[PDB]
């Protein structure tokens, strides 16, 4: 029914809370954590996130991408720009629309979200079935992990 | 052309800086201050805009929202919930598509944010044409300054 978020090695607990906020403000709750890089449970996280907390106590901890992916039906990768990389890539819109139709039929979904400060490895994003990538302007991007996790929570709540 | 995007007492200088990046990430770069709280020019909105500080040289800065406005043909006022004053109430999408018509007839739009902590004031409001409200978790309301100016730069460019 809900798409699953699924951070891919996240380095500050910070960020995890922030995510977490985001997500729950548009009624989203279903979180997979993998590999992070402070370990787990965080209390860093837990104080970031605040309202959002029980989002990060029911979040699957996972080793690899692989395995957190591993019940998915379908997978997005989100980056910065659309890397060739075998896979279609979708505007957000599209994306979440695509997702939508998916879960309406019962499949089961998964978005990928790199590190703040690196984004996904191409590693990473050949799991996945499709990239996603925000329209930005190509001589500024700016956009961090809250604020990636935001805008396709938003989407998905759009419809 | 574009929509100028107006921050109503905003409170800390770090805020401005990433409302900044926030708008440029989506292309946009009109950005108005409006009565500050630390005084402007601000070194820390400087600091955390970083490749975004034009948009901080070239803000207008404004003792009063009705000076701020102006010279807008229809103004747009964001809020958490749909308030009861008289106005409008339009989703970000319905919004961005009336001030994208608006915009295409030569009128000019406007858009204000309130301080990050309390929001605009009804008084604030009443000079606003419409408000535009996020589609929020009845329960759970968490968008930051920063986030507000991205869904709704997002919204524009999106179309
Ligand atoms: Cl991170
Ligand atoms: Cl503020």
């Amino acid at each position: 029914i809900e798409p699953v978020f699924i951070l891919v090695r996240p380095q500050m607990g910070e960020n995890i809370g922030a995510a977490a906020r985001a997500m729950l403000n548009f009624g989203l709750g279903r979180l997979r954590i993998v590999d992070p890089r402070d370990g787990w449970p965080n209390p860093k996280a837990v104080a970031m996130a605040s309202g959002a907390g029980r989002l990060l106590d029911h979040a699957g901890l996972f080793p690899t991408v692989a395995e957190a992916i591993r019940d998915c039906d379908y997978v997005f990768a989100t980056t910065a720009r659309g890397r060739e990389l075998t896979k279609p890539v979708m505007t957000p819109e599209r994306a979440m629309a695509h997702g939508r139709a998916l879960t309406g039929e019962g499949r089961r979904v998964g978005i990928l979200f790199g590190p703040e400060r690196t984004g996904l490895e191409n590693e990473d994003v050949a799991l996945a079935n499709a990239i996603v990538t925000v329209p930005v302007n190509p001589e500024f991007f700016s956009l961090n992990l809250a604020q990636c996790v935001l805008l396709l929570a938003y989407e998905w709540r759009r419809q």
